[PDB]
């Protein structure tokens, strides 16, 4: 199942929609786990929302300008926090001569126009708002309550909302405590996504380490700070297995246990994003090399041992569990499949 580790799309019926946790499970049968990143394109009657005319005066309290430095496909971006605007504020901004979207054939033209500009005229992320565009009666999919075995813990089960423009991007980086998350791209202009699979992540890693070692000093886990950029083209020099896929308004994108992410924004465009757990993700956590550096998101797994693993708890408090994750294996939830 699914051997060469590529994006797999997935297009669910209404029947098969209405579960997620199901759903889930259904597409790691398939094998789509392995490249770290999947999309799920949904029916074409479901809409989490009737219309998105009524959010102009909607607050981003933290928009953050980002300033990206560096060159030859190795790049550090810094945040600069910016006072609290609102999407009417942002939307004008975003779609001005300024800012907006530069004229382009292919996507690949436009690729090279993000690698080539990336750290010239610094754009602005209305990134991490609290919150969601999902109406209340809306049961399918919802970011705001998916119900995964991760409300156990219970603010990282929250959604968040992300008003990008052209030339916004988001850094290599796996989920906060190696968890699952969920994008979904409520309107607007594509976001383009790059993934490194969980089996050669660690190699991405070295790679990091090589490139920043004093990050790699100062922190085991920098790439958690969300501001290591790295080019398809250098992760091609460098060997590293990847894919991309372009995500359209209306599609999901699924980011799974240790799946290395990285992209950008095509110009004006709101998404919404939550973490998730399925019982595969349990081992992910237990694992998890986290940020040293930072006063940074921890999960107590002690919780979640003693429900889905009681046999282990006792050898994992003592440190003797020695379990070797195996990247390709799909959730337990799957063998309905
Ligand atoms: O489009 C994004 N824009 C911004 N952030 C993104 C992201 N993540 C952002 C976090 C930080 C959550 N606090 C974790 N993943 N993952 C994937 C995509 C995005
Ligand atoms: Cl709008
Ligand atoms: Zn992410
Ligand atoms: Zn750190």
């Amino acid at each position: 199942l699914n051997p060469s580790a590529r994006i797999m799309t997935f297009y669910p019926t209404m029947e098969e929609f209405r579960n997620f946790s199901r759903y889930i499970a259904y597409i790691e049968s398939q094998g789509a786990h392995r490249a770290g990143l999947a999309k799920v394109v949904p029916p074409k009657e479901w809409k989490p929302r009737a219309s998105y005319d009524d959010i102009d005066d909607l607050v981003i309290p933290a928009p953050i300008q980002q300033l990206v430095t560096g060159q030859s496909g190795l790049f550090t971006q810094y945040n600069i926090q910016k006072k609290a605007m609102t999407v009417r504020e942002f939307r004008k901004i975003a779609n001005s001569d300024k800012y907006c979207t530069p004229r382009y054939s292919e996507f690949e033209e436009l690729e090279r126009k993000y690698w080539k500009n990336l750290t010239f005229n610094p754009p602005i992320y209305g990134a991490d708002v609290n919150g969601t565009l999902y109406e209340k009666h809306v049961d399918e999919w919802n970011i705001g309550r998916l119900r995964t075995i991760l409300d156990l813990v219970e603010g990282v089960n929250t959604p968040y909302l992300y008003f990008g423009m052209w030339k916004t991007s988001f850094a290599w980086h796996t989920e906060d405590m190696d968890l699952y998350s969920i994008n979904y791209l409520h309107f607007g202009e594509p976001k383009s996504w790059y993934s490194v699979p969980p089996e050669h992540g660690k190699r991405l890693e070295r790679l990091a380490k090589g490139f920043f070692p004093g990050s790699a000093q100062s922190c085991e886990a920098f790439l958690r700070h969300k501001m290591t950029l790295i080019s398809p083209l250098m992760l091609k020099k460098y060997g590293i297995p990847f894919d991309k896929v372009t995500q359209e308004a209306g599609e999901f994108m699924i980011t799974f246990p240790y799946g290395y992410h990285a992209g950008f924004n095509h110009g004006f465009n709101c998404a919404e994003s939550t973490n998730f757990a399925t019982r595969r993700w349990i081992e992910y956590g237990k694992q998890a090399v986290l940020c040293s550096c930072r006063k940074m998101v921890k999960i107590s797994m002690d919780v979640f041992v003693r429900k889905f693993q009681p046999e282990r708890y006792k050898l994992w408090k003592a440190g003797k569990d020695n379990t070797v994750i195996d990247h390709t294996l799909p959730t337990p939830e799957a063998a309905e499949f």
